[PDB]
C-alpha cells in the first residue's frame, strides 16, 4: 500500500507554504504497513502537470492526497470536487495567467473526489480539529492538480482513491499582514500536519 | 512584584471559555522572582466587580493583565483603551442585559491602557505570534473588567500597570460552529498561553 | 426570441426574496423584439423540479436565467458552474434536508453555465454595478435549479443558454440582523434588477 | 439654528470619497428653519484641525455631524466614542503617519459623542436604513476631527451636539476592487444621503 502526498512550493509573495513543509515531514514515514511518499509541486501551469504525471507514474499510489494553502480559509477543508477549467485571479510563479480554458479538452467538466471525506471530517473533528467540505478548490492551481490527479485515476485506473485538502495560513504567515489593513484567520502547522495524518489514516482504513 | 491574571468562566452557550484555563495555568508560576497569581471572573456584571475588587485588594498586584474571549477575532488582540460604559448585546450570566449605563458615575469617559502594548505586541509578533492593537474592548464584561481595573489604578496607586488581553475561539469551540452555518477563525490554546507569558515579561521588564 | 426569468420564494425565516419581485417585474417585458417571462420558484426540493420542468417546457425559452438570493455575499455573483448533488446546510421550506444525493443520476457531475458571463460581467462593471465570478453556487436550490436548466439544456437542446445569478440582501433585509450581532453586506433591490436586464441583454446579443 | 455636516476629500488612492459629495449637497439646504452648512476637510493631520477649527469658529453651529468613509464597513455607522490619539495604519494625504500621538496633550482621553445616536439608528432603522453603533472611529482622520469637534464643544459651549457617521463605499468604488482579490461592501449614495439628513433631522428635534 502506497500514499503519495503533496504540497505546493511558495507563491503570491509570500516566503513560505506550509504545505511544502507538510510534504517533507510525511515523506518516508509509515502508516502500518503502508508507505507514505510526500513531494513538492511546483505553482506553474504546465510544469505542475508534468511533475504530477511523473510523479504519479514513478510511485503510482493506491491513494494520492494533495496539499494547498487556501489564504483567508478559517479552517481545515477538504475538497468535494475537481472542475476542468483555469481561470487564475493572479499568475502562477512564471508570470502566466491563464483565463476560462480547459485543463484536459474533451474530459468530464468535473470529478468527485474519490476520499472518504465525510469520514475524513468527523475525524478531525473527533480529534478537535476544526474541518469543513469545500465545494470549490478555486480555479489556480489546487484544482488543476486535483482536476488531473482525478483524471489520471479515471483513465489510468490508479491511485483508486484522490482528493485535494486545504490549510489555512499559518500563524507566522499573519505577522506581515498586520498593519496592511487586515488580519486573515490562521491555524497551527502541528494542527494541519495531524490533519493530513488523520486524513491518510482514514483513507487506508476505507481502502482496508 | 505580584502579577495577577483574570480569565473569565464560559458565557453565552459555550461549553468552555479558554481564558479559564489560561488562569488556572499561569496561577502560582513564577517569571523571575515575580509571583503571577491567576484568578477566574464570573460573567456577570456586579459580581465581576466585587470578586475583582476583593482580588486586587488581597493580592495588590503590581501588574494586572486581564484575560477574555472575543469571539470572531482572529489574532490576539491587546487592548488599548477602557471605557466607562456597558451597552451589552447579550445578557450576562445572570440574565442581566445593562443598556447604556456608566460603571462608574463622574469618573473619567475612559482610561489608557497602562501596560506597553507596543512593545508586548511587537515581542509576540517576534515569537510569530500574531497580535494586534484593538481599540475597543466592546462594552461587555471585558471592558467592564478592563474598566475598573485601570480606575482602581487610578484612585488607589495600585496596580502600576493594568490592562486587556482578548484571545479568539480555540479550535475545539469551532466543531459545533460548523453546519450552523459559519466557520470562525480560531487560535490554539497553546499560543494563547505562551503570548500571555510574553505580555507578562514585557510587562514585568518594563516596571524593572 | 424568448427569455426565461426566475426567482424564489422567502425561506429561511426572511420574510422576503428580493429574487422574487425580480422575477415578477421581469415578466412580460420586452427587451428589442424579446420576450421576457417571469417565474417564480418553491424553495423546496421535488417541487422545484415540477415546477422547472413544467415551466421550460411550456415556454421553450431561448434562454433561462435563473435568480437568487445568495445571503452574506457583498455583490452580484454569476454563477460558472452547477453541481450535480444536494447536501442541504438548511433545511427547504418543506423541512427537507437532503445530504449527500446526487440531483440526476447518471448524469454528468457537472454543467459550466452556458451564459456568456465574463461579458456580462464586463457590461456590469461598465455600469457601475460590483459583479463577479462564483466557483460554487452552493448545495441548495439555487444549485438544484441552475443543474437542472442546463440538464435539460443539454438533452432536450432548449434553452440555448443556461445560468444562474445570486444577489446578497437588500438593504431592508438587514435591519433585524443588527444587534443579532452582526451587520452582512447588502445591494439595492434597483442595481439587483438593472443587473439582471443587463445580463439578459448581454445573452440576447450573443445569441443574435 | 446653524447645523454643520464635514466630509472628506478622496484618500488612500481612491478616486473619490462619497462624503465630499454628501458635505457639497447638504451644504445651503434647510431642515425647518434650521440652515444647513457643508464644508469637505482634507484628510491631513494638522491641517484638518485648521480648517475645523475655522469653520467651527467661523458658523458657530449649534449641532455638529462629521461624515467620512469607513472602507469595508457594510452599514451607516455612528461613532460612540472619539479617542485622544493618532495612530495610522497608513499615511495622510501628505504622506505623514503619526503613531503614539495624542491629539490634543492634557485633554481628556476620550469624548462620548453628544448627538441622539440611539435614537437616530432607531429612525434610520424605520427608514429601512442598516446602521449600527460603532465603538471605535478608527484613529485616523476620521477619529482626529471627531474628538477635535468635541473638545470644542467642551472647552467653547458649542456646538452643543457633535457626533460622526462613517458609511461603506459606495457601488461604483468597488468596480476596480474586483479582480484585485476582493468584494468589500457597498451602499448607495442616495441611501447615505438620506442617512445624514435623518441624522441632522433627529438632532435638531432632540435640541428643540
Amino acid at each position: 500500500m502506497k500514499v503519495l502526498v503533496t504540497g505546493f512550493e511558495p507563491f503570491g509573495g509570500e516566503k513560505i507554504n506550509p504545505t511544502e513543509r507538510i510534504a517533507k515531514d510525511l515523506d518516508g514515514i509509515k502508516i502500518g504497513d503502508a508507505q507514505v511518499f510526500g513531494r513538492v509541486l511546483p505553482v506553474v501551469f504546465g510544469k505542475a502537470k508534468e511533475v504530477l504525471e511523473k510523479t504519479l507514474e514513478e510511485i503510482k499510489p493506491d491513494i494520492a492526497i494533495h496539499v494547498g494553502l487556501a489564504p483567508g480559509r478559517s479552517a481545515i477543508s477538504i475538497e468535494r470536487i475537481a472542475v476542468n477549467a483555469i481561470d487564475a485571479r493572479i499568475p502562477d510563479n512564471e508570470g502566466k495567467k491563464i483565463e476560462d480554458e480547459p485543463i484536459v479538452p474533451g474530459a468530464p467538466t468535473a470529478y468527485f473526489s474519490t476520499l472518504p471525506i465525510k469520514k475524513i471530517m468527523k475525524k478531525l473533528h473527533e480529534r478537535g480539529i476544526p474541518a469543513y467540505i469545500s465545494n470549490s478548490a478555486g480555479l489556480y492551481l489546487s484544482n488543476y492538480v486535483m482536476y488531473l490527479s482525478l483524471h489520471h485515476s479515471a483513465t489510468k485506473g490508479y491511485p483508486k482513491m484522490s482528493g485535494f485538502i486545504h490549510v489555512p495560513y499559518i500563524p507566522e504567515q499573519i505577522i506581515d499582514k498586520i498593519g496592511k489593513g487586515q488580519v486573515p484567520p490562521s491555524m497551527s502547522y502541528e494542527m494541519d500536519l495531524e490533519a493530513v495524518k488523520v486524513a491518510i489514516e482514514v483513507a487506508l482504513e476505507e481502502l482496508l
